[PDB]
């Protein structure tokens, strides 16, 4: 028997509902996400690190000149300097005092430190939704699986075949460009390649961290050495890729809204409590029983003992009962007034059972179904003493949850105030105006 | 779980009260006082005999 319905896209918080099969007696079913996981779409687009300059032995040319040509190194840069008279440990280096070059090279390369250190620049786009669902029905216990969330995909679970629909938002918080550097992610609207500045995050990009053509965008200048000195010296911007260490700001992982958290292997973001699910699971046939199978319960009756509107299951409940076979017998409450702790109860020939709810309602009243009957509870709750908690409310607030009967019976007096003084308006209007017309008639 | 009250100011008679936890079952409590003293601050100004 298949059965569809919506549930909210929350983790840890199960979906209760009982499958109603005509001719069998309903089924307790219980579906619970365990995480839920929004895997896009990556494409890496170059990676980012602090890069090394690599200076090459200086051609010392004693009287006489050199000329520098062009290499294929990144931010490659060469420049003769003409009349240098250097020195050294056994003395001048050089006879000719004016005829003199050096010429100094210069080029840029990644730094060692590029293979664990660095930054992966990813174009991100939609993709798959994953989720993994913890479900019981009737007698069978907890199982569970991977499935795709994308409402095509079965998955079959504890012989259920189950499908989930897509998720009722498309919302994801990755930007259409993000920055993984270590265990965080950013949304840094990288430069694209070829295009960095000195200076700046994409001022060194390679494709991949083993690739051999990469691109360096610094303001490597060679600078005159220093008069007598064998020596490159050279200025050059510091390195984009510390800068923005120090600059990249709070991370993904901590800014995401919705409680999502931020894994990397795949990239995807975790349990993010957006929207709501649709569902179909198909129950086996064999976990459906007769209704003459399965025990009546009459002579129902539900006093709420105590109840507070607190996160928690704040309340309790005491229901009488009278029932044939003295069978077990599932429990459930439809309305979304409150959650009912417990899934089914032992029943005997008579006597009474408990069961515990959780409500945001200061005057709760919701129908709870008892296998093949319902049973209608009412009571008030108080307000709870703990202001803050360590965990989620069980419970689903409403509109109207807060309005307690002191404030019903003000609006009700408000609004039949109002509505009846201004039709006493309308009334004796409509009777003067007859009578005006009485007395010329 | 705190249990706050005004209770008199007497000696040898027990303040009874149930404290009363959401979701437990109350627990009855009671307070009474063996003894009270106010010791004023004192400074001796002179010894006559
Ligand atoms: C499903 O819920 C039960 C509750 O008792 C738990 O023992 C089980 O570990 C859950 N499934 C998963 C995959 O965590």
């Amino acid at each position: 028997y298949e059965h569809t319905a919506v549930m909210p896209n929350k983790v840890g918080i199960p979906y209760k509902a009982l499958v109603e099969r005509p001719g069998y007696a309903p089924v307790h079913l219980q579906i619970q996400l365990v995480n839920t996981r929004i895997i896009p779409s990556t494409n890496l687009e170059y990676i980012t690190c602090k890069y090394k300059t690599k200076v090459p032995s200086p051609v010392v040319k004693c009287c006489g000149a050199t000329q520098c040509t062009s290499k294929p190194h990144p931010d490659y840069q060469c420049q003769v300097f003409s009349g240098v008279y250097p020195f050294m440990y056994g003395g001048a280096y050089c006879f000719c005092d004016t005829e003199n070059t050096q010429m100094s090279e210069a080029y840029v390369e990644r730094s060692e430190e590029c293979s664990i250190d660095h930054a992966k620049a990813y174009k991100v786009h939609t993709g798959t939704v994953q989720a993994m669902v913890n479900i019981t029905y009737g007698s069978v216990s907890w199982r569970s699986a991977d499935v795709y969330v994308n409402g095509e995909t079965p998955a079959k679970i504890g012989d259920a075949k189950l499908i989930i629909g897509p998720l009722s938002s498309a919302w994801s918080p990755f930007d259409n460009k993000v920055v993984v550097y270590g265990h965080e992610v950013y949304n840094y609207d990288f430069p694209e390649y070829g295009t960095g500045k000195a200076g700046s995050f994409g001022d060194l990009q390679s494709r991949t961290s083993t690739s051999n053509d990469l691109y360096a965008n610094t303001n490597l200048k060679l600078q005159r050495p220093q008069a007598g000195i064998v020596h490159t010296p050279f200025t050059q911007v510091p390195s984009g890729f510390e800068r923005w260490k120090k600059d990249k700001g709070a991370p993904l992982n901590d800014v995401a809204p919705f409680g999502c958290s931020i894994a990397l292997e795949p990239l995807r973001a975790e349990n993010c409590a957006v929207g709501s699910i649709p569902i179909s699971i198909d129950i086996p046939d064999a976990a459906f029983t007769r209704i003459s199978e399965t025990p009546t319960v009459s002579d129902l009756e539900c006093k709420i003992t105590e109840c507070t509107y607190a996160f928690d299951f704040g309340g309790i409940a005491t229901v009488a009962y009278k029932s044939s076979k003295a069978g077990n017998c599932p429990i459930h409450s439809p309305s979304g007034v409150a959650v009912i702790k417990e899934n089914d109860v032992t029943l005997a020939e008579s006597g009474s059972f408990t069961f515990h709810f959780s409500t945001a309602n200061i005057h709760p009243a919701f129908k709870l179904q008892v296998c093949t009957s319902a049973v209608t509870c009412k009571g008030d709750c108080k307000p709870p003493k703990d202001h803050i908690v360590d965990y989620a409310a069980q419970h689903t607030e409403s509109f109207t949850s807060a309005i307690s009967a002191t404030a019903w019976s003000w609006i009700k007096v408000l609004v039949g105030g109002t509505s009846a003084f201004i039709v006493l308006g309308l009334i004796a209007t409509a009777v003067v105006a007859l009578v005006l017309f009485f007395h010329r008639h």
